[PDB]
């Protein structure tokens, strides 16, 4: 059924929340052991938010492997995203040693420093050309090499050393800046702007590791991000664009991690995002 024609039937009956509720009723529910050791509880932001054991990112280190953060494998799309927490005053060595060791050429932030008067994430890179960062748990150096700041987002330029070899790469970071505080943005054109942007700087593309894409928790903005993107790829690809089905998209993705999309208004958002976006793949 044309997404555009279920679209106007729900919001026309007023059921996105009865939707919303069906999808998490069958969502997957896998083991999560790791996330729940004693020894990780300062590594996790949330305590109702931790990657499942057979899909998480490990850290390659003998000490303590765990990182809050998962890996989404989309094989008919053939795309991958790694979808991580905000990163917390302890674990920002942590998410950079991650960047390095999976080859991701982006990380895609979708929240603010600080939202609703509290702090949402670390200041986890260098906001001065002339004061780098250094992480001296997992051995990295992080330096601001050229900021270009516009009205919905901002592009940064940054470049990771590992200190052990010397090695030296040129990591984009694309930061959204105006997601409000509460509830969804009112036209979803700034989003794929945005989200087109990430795509023609080759972040996304199999020559390099999967993107590192973030929010406060990693699980509503951040599934906001890679659904419409799988979508909109999915309906370039296929014979038939209105076979692309967004709520079975959303159970696959659920596969591999829990709680994608967070309310009815983000489910809305994201069929908004698709519908919109489509009359640019099918030609325009
Ligand atoms: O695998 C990678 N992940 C981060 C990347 C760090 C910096 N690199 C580039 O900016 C680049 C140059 C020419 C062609 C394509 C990419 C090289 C590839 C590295």
């Amino acid at each position: 059924m044309e997404m555009e024609k279920e679209f106007e039937q729900i919001d026309k009956s007023g059921s996105w929340a009865a939707i919303y509720q069906d999808i998490r009723h069958e969502a997957s529910d896998f083991p999560s052991r790791v996330a729940k050791l004693p020894k990780n509880k300062n590594r996790n932001r949330y305590r109702d938010v931790s990657p499942f054991d057979h899909s998480r990112i490990k850290l390659h280190q003998e000490d303590n492997d765990y990182i809050n953060a998962s890996l989404i494998k989309m094989e008919e799309a053939q795309r991958s995203y790694i979808l991580t927490q905000g990163p917390l005053p302890n674990t920002v060595g942590h998410f950079w040693e991650m960047v390095w060791e999976q080859k991701s050429r982006g990380v895609v932030m979708l929240n603010r420093v600080m939202e609703k008067g509290s702090l949402k994430c670390a200041q986890y890179w260098p906001q001065k050309e002339e004061k780098e960062m250094i992480f001296e748990d997992t051995n990295l150096k992080l330096t601001l090499i050229s900021e270009d700041i516009k009205s919905y987002y901002t592009v940064r330029q940054l470049e990771l050393e590992n200190l052990t070899t010397q090695e030296t790469r040129e990591i984009l970071h694309f930061h959204y800046t105006t997601w409000p505080d509460f509830g969804v943005p009112e036209s979803p054109a700034s989003f794929l702007n945005f989200l087109f942007k990430v795509r023609e700087s080759g972040s996304l593309s199999p020559e390099h590791g999967p993107v590192v894409v973030h929010c406060s928790a990693g699980i509503g903005r951040s599934g906001t991000f890679c659904l419409a993107d799988t979508c909109l790829l999915l309906m370039d690809k296929r014979k038939d664009p209105s076979s692309v089905d967004i709520k079975k998209v959303l159970l696959e993705m659920r596969k591999f991690r829990m709680g994608l999309i967070q309310t009815a208004d983000q489910l809305r958002f994201s069929y908004l995002a698709v519908i919109e976006g489509a009359k640019f793949i099918m030609g325009d």
